[PDB]
């Protein structure tokens, strides 16, 4: 008899398809996640004491002493138990915030500001989301991020140096990085970073492969504060997709006729056609020069859960992203996949072709088939957004269940307390001795900047403070530093867009924000940018935006980008079993290679 | 021994979870879909002929004769085979468009306009997407929409009457439905519809339960051109979520202090805070009074695949939705889940609480837990968008594989050809005799309107035309009428938002668009609206917007809303197996009952 | 009782041996293959054109212009579809050779 | 919903394909193998003895008495146990060879020759390979060869008669079968065989179907010493594929241009183009007239494992196969599939089309597809060779585990010992009384031939010897007679070639070896030969070559050919599950019917 | 003339070649290929004969 397969009912074929996807995901196998060893390394310095200090672990929310160390190690150990359990009662039983006033029930803060506002506590954000399963994509726990840099490492010294330089550079305009007005500060930043081993010495044979991949070399004006994804380091700092508008309704080719939108100019003034309405690329303007958590008492209150969310002031109106601070503001409130949905909307409005390896992409006289639900606009619009929560589950597992890395503000706190004590001949937090020793010039500028802030904030004669100034009143979100929710979502979403579109398409005209006005200008850049390059740059922009706000380090962002890419790839692989058509996605990966899915 | 369960590896638990969700979906069982019987009912009228005419089936793209009937029945039968196969070669082998010129290769159109533009054909949009499986939610083919109204039915006569009245009413402002200047036309519309059996007589015992549920009664100014979802018929026509902006960045409560955004007024001028940028609710303005496909030759060219997409003209600028036409324009280009994502962004910016049956929604001093990835903003932002493509697969199956209902333009074409022939004592398309007989008054107004259009378009003395004027140059999309992509997505997305938010929250201030200027005014409405009511109204607004454009009938939209609700419910049910927490979504359904998932 | 294994028929032992070898091969797992990224990198140089050139891809057999670049990108895209399908009709429908 | 099947991962599809092939093989079921009953029939003639003699079983290597009967029945019974176990220790524990000298450790032989060479023993060749499984094709034990002829049967008398006539005819040239100088001997052979019941009487109703199929009728010059596969009995004795060369590199058609190899004549002088190098069809020349094991002591030494391998002498140079002995030499050393690989190389060089039921065999302008890995040269080159070891496992099972038939030399030994004893009025080996009684004229010629050999070997007055002269110094390989390794491989390999090529293609010019010189001449055959016929003839040539060497009987070869065909068919059937293309192999089987696989 | 650098793809590192000499010109890099004559014995020598 002639070998054959057999039909079965539609319902059984649907069942079997979903099982076959689960089996494909299971058959990938899983890998363990390794932490950097700090959590039980650092000990309470008190001689009569056998406890870890947890000083390099995220402990935001648990009660801290006057130096920023948690008071009771059991509070962190219970937090770790609750993270791995997910049980709601166990979470509700944790200790959050400092002692409360018997009469009012309110937390008793250290700072007059927090007490005057009568702030309440805020809680951990889904501390067990890393336990959640998903109907599609790699399970949250099946994949790994490598160990985070340690406090004593050249890599961390380099990272924290960079974050202070970003903080002190928040009023620098992107379009003026290379301008004479900024030369003294920009060259100081470049020289300081080039004076650090991480940047001025290469990795050595035998170093962790993850370090080798993410290690950076000579700092230049062309790479200062940039990411390392391919495309990020070519052309203007900001991706086209975060400043340009799109083609507008009314501009069209109809047979041999070209129609021109009466609103065509909106494209070059930051308006994305969003269906028949618009998105403006113009960002709200946080008060220039105003940073937060520059006072130790306010800093400790924030470390003890004081809910400063919403405390920022702003100027009227909105502008195309102009300064480093503006990119920080952009990433303070962006809605999940926002940057990438907006890029997708630009690509669609501008008619950028889909990946030519998808079906039905020829002119309809040849294929008799246009695209929408599958392989067209509706398909990409759903797929780019759906990957975000799957990527978040995976990075949440790394954040809370594996690494629990302290946020940069907490590292700044250790540095400040250390330096202040050292000035009085006392050793506190020797773990950050190397950063204190090497970053003296930067820390002196921070001290001056913080005193000015603390005077502005109403303190007539502030104590010296070397804290890392925060762009946000509440500092980091209420979850650990490693990895990043923003960066994992960036990695997943730009993976989808690069795969779905023909991402080798070259950008026709390159723009930047004008030096003198709130408008776009043609860039003087004289190479070629591609859709893929500019999507990578967009991911790097949102990710580094968090760094510029003071809330992540370089390694958090890059390793999270790689994790997000894996999530999106896995979703595409599993979904490939659902279609009858003969096609694949061509995906140029962050490592420069291409996978066909 | 004490009864127990047992742990297994995380990877196996993930696999088993996904299998259990597939088994839950399989265990729902499936239902068949029944079509209305027209496809083989109507016969070619030629005496020496044994073919169906397919006149009540969607045949857009297949070559039509001078009366709008397909020329060769095999063209439709092959199209049906291709729909059920999905094979790309078989699709490419179909006949699309009319005969082509040997020298230029271009289609030879009937109209001077299509020939002068040298229009090419456009192809069917994923004619086999109803075959695609999905990793989550009910399989596309597992659920059903009931048979569509037949051409000879009271329901269809009522539907097509309504669409002509909407077309001729395109310049009426929503804010002025009850204004003296519109009284003549509005009362004509109301009286005409009240003259029709569908609206003036109730269903009878024994009628199909689907007809009973969707049948409408007495037409009033308060219900004219509205939907029937609960909430749609109360208060202003347009949902708050399609005209109001949101709370803006800088407005916040920080402990005992209230901060006010410098941009607070933008909320009342149609700006949605979109992260740290904005969406404008102001829609592009299609040229008032310009309709399309009012000439039979141009109409037939469109029926024969002539690609008029992009041919509309616009006035400069943008305004809050003002006229019926503006809602048509809104739904011409909206991006998949756009309306509902925008409503979600309003609800988030305004701080509307999530469904209180989710975990962690108490003040953090009580639960030590805030929400983001699960049960918070990122969760809803992904879930509202991801349901869209699953809902589209299901409605595509109904559109192409089951019902293949002709679009309203095609019904208008039958009516026009019929009436013109009857005036010369000939019977053509007797299937629409009842509509022609009952809609004389409306058709006379259409004739006058079409003559004016045809003169404006450059024909000094046009033949009489009773065609249904289209808001869009290309008329309907290249896919069948029943159901609707817009309406199925509306039903799925608002189902998600009603479940995810506390959708019993009452609206504080109700706005409408001003009669005299492009701004919002406080409504004089005196009752109470809820989030759920206004989300239902939004779904009905997008869905009826398609009707007002001329591209769907009432039944397409309502039945599609119900299908989308089923898809979203099923996704929520399957996803419920992925979480460790104790919670459920409370969902108020379109039928007035609540399901807890 | 003393632990043991059991005999079965020769035919079942042969079947089980062949299944065990298939299981061994399955249990090795699989690895993806990554291409060098050129296929969609290089673009048609004509300004009014949004196609890849495919100049670094094998296109022997597809019709080429006077410079050795393929004339119609659809010919290579169809070739790639046929490669992944294997269907004989689809292969026979490709464009092979010059006009 | 529409019935469907579903995709799964490639790895699972590969697994399932391999399981489906195993299941197809299992579903064929199995058949038992029946032996001829002799092993326990023939008894030790000693009155006080209850042991079988095993005289009709292969016992080469176990120690024999002066009559050629094994000394100790336990030695054979242990050998049978070891065959069924395969255990290496159990094999090493067997008795091999005669008593050894205490001082030197060397076997003590009967013959001065073996003692002077100090020969060691040789061991059984994979006595348990019939236990080995295979990843493809029918398991070794699933199929059967029928019971072998018994010593007392007309069939055996006929077989052994034929082998003696071949031995005594070793110097006859194929080209001269019909020549006057050979008429006396050729007619003697024909008349002697026609005097035997097997050939002069037909099978009778009720005889075993296997006997009916293989029974031979009237012997003629045209069929003398030939096989019975279809094609073997038409045209010249030797297949074209064992004497002709092939088209040479440089001969080709390029469009309308013909190129001619500068060495084109090599084709007609026995050179096969082997890639860009060559194979010569010219065989090494064993010393004419020198046969072996014609002395009883040397014969018994060989029966007792004396390793005479490599003892033959040769003339200088090489020639196209000329005599019967040359075909014996050809099959003494041929490498596994050599004959059939060589035929395949001729067919490829000559451009013989592949089976037209394979895919892609049309001109490339029609199918856009040439062949290599699948359905072309590389495919057949691997497939023709890979079947060999699978065929060997199956015949090894029949050889050792089932039938253990004595090799022809051992039958000749029984005949010689019997006849010598009978001349002295003693009865030894009455089992071969019928052969002795019926073959007197042949045995008298053997006696004369053996005396001459024994004189040449250095015995001036040898005892009478009626042994079957061996072409090879060591006689048979160290494994049983039924079936044949050469013949099972021939059957499997020519089955592959007939299926893979268009084996209905007719041979254009037929050649034979010249009577006078070492060259090819045009045959005077009139008639048509086909590739399939000449491949069958090739199989019969290699198989009968073993008979002409003295090491197999007719029934061993024919039944082995059938077994090999079954092995190859089964491999093709199981492999058919691995391809996506629509095709089959058309195979003309040895029975004249065709199977499409 | 320049070696691979740390961080290069491992496949490049394994297959990268160094200084060209007459002894390695046009040769492969399998172990054994770079020692003795260019051509394998097995493509020029015959064998022991019957
Ligand atoms: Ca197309
Ligand atoms: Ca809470
Ligand atoms: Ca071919
Ligand atoms: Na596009
Ligand atoms: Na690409
Ligand atoms: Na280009
Ligand atoms: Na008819
Ligand atoms: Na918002
Ligand atoms: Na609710
Ligand atoms: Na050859
Ligand atoms: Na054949």
């Amino acid at each position: 008899g002639i070998p054959a397969d057999n039909l079965q009912s539609r319902a059984k074929a649907s069942f079997d398809t979903r099982v076959a996807a689960a089996e494909l995901a299971l058959n990938r196998g899983v890998v363990p996640s390794f932490a950097n060893g700090e959590e039980l390394l650092y000990r309470n310095p008190d001689p009569d004491n056998t406890d870890p200090s947890f000083i390099a672990s995220f402990t935001k929310g648990l009660p801290h002493d006057d130096n920023g160390a948690i008071i009771d190690p059991d509070d962190f150990l219970a937090f770790v138990r609750a993270i791995n359990s997910g049980d709601e009662k166990e979470i509700a039983d944790l200790t959050l915030g400092p002692a409360r006033d018997p009469e009012t029930g309110l937390p008793i803060w250290r700072s007059d500001l927090a007490n005057s506002l009568e702030l309440e506590v805020r809680g951990w954000e889904n501390s067990s989301a890393g336990l959640t399963f998903d109907l599609e994509g790699p399970d949250a726990q099946s994949i790994a991020m490598p160990p985070a840099p340690v406090l004593t490492s050249p890599e961390l010294v380099a990272e924290i140096a960079e974050l202070y330089l970003m903080a002190l550079g928040r009023e620098i305009e992107f379009s003026e990085f290379d301008s004479p007005k900024n030369a003294e500060y920009i060259q100081f930043a470049i020289d300081q970073l080039n004076g650090l081993e991480w940047f001025n010495t290469p990795a050595k044979l035998g170093d962790p492969p993850a370090e080798i991949r993410r290690r950076r070399g000579e700092v230049t004006v062309g790479n200062l504060f940039r990411g390392i994804l391919p495309g990020s380091e070519v052309g203007p700092y900001l991706s086209q997709y975060i400043i340009v508008g799109s083609k507008q309704i009314g501009s069209a080719t109809v047979g041999n006729k070209t129609l021109v939108s009466p609103n065509a100019a909106d494209e070059f003034d930051g308006e994305i056609a969003y269906g028949s309405i618009t998105i403006s690329q113009r960002v709200r303007i946080a008060t220039p020069g105003r940073d937060f958590m520059t006072d130790l008492k306010v800093f400790l209150d924030v470390q003890d859960a004081a809910d400063f969310r919403g405390f920022e002031s702003y100027e009227p109106g909105a502008r195309l992203i102009r300064t480093i601070r503006d990119l920080a503001t952009w990433v303070h409130f962006d809605a999940l996949y926002e940057a990438y949905l907006n890029a997708c909307l630009i690509l669609l409005a501008n008619g950028v072709p889909f990946d030519p390896n998808l079906p039905f992409q020829q002119e309809d006289k040849l294929d008799n088939q246009d695209v929408f639900v599958n392989f067209g606009s509706a398909h990409v619009l759903s797929l780019v957004t759906e990957v975000a929560t799957r990527a978040l589950k995976a990075v949440w597992y790394q954040k809370f269940n594996i690494h629990r890395r302290l946020r940069p503000e907490a590292t700044g706190g250790l540095i400040s307390v250390n330096k202040i004590a050292a000035q009085k001949g006392e050793s506190i937090f020797p773990e950050v001795d190397l950063a204190v020793e090497e970053l003296g010039d930067i820390l002196e500028k921070a001290e001056i900047s913080n005193r000015k802030q603390n005077i502005a904030d109403g303190d007539p004669d502030p104590d010296p403070s070397f804290l890392l100034p925060m762009a946000f009143a509440e500092g980091s979100p209420f979850h650990p530093s490693y990895g990043s929710g923003h960066a994992v979502v960036a990695g997943a979403c730009v993976t989808i867009l690069k795969a779905f579109f023909d991402s080798g398409i070259e950008i026709d005209q390159v723009f930047e924000v004008d030096k003198d006005e709130d408008k776009l200008v043609k860039s003087s850049f004289k190479g070629t940018l591609t859709v893929a390059g500019e999507l990578n740059k967009l991911a790097d922009n949102i990710a580094i935006g968090r760094n510029m706000a003071g809330v992540h380090y370089f390694s958090d962002q890059f390793e999270s980008l790689l994790l997000g890419e894996q999530v999106a790839i896995g979703i595409l692989e599993e979904q490939s079993l659902t279609y009858g058509e003969n096609f694949f996605f061509n995906l140029p990966k962050f490592d420069g290679t291409t996978i066909q899915i």
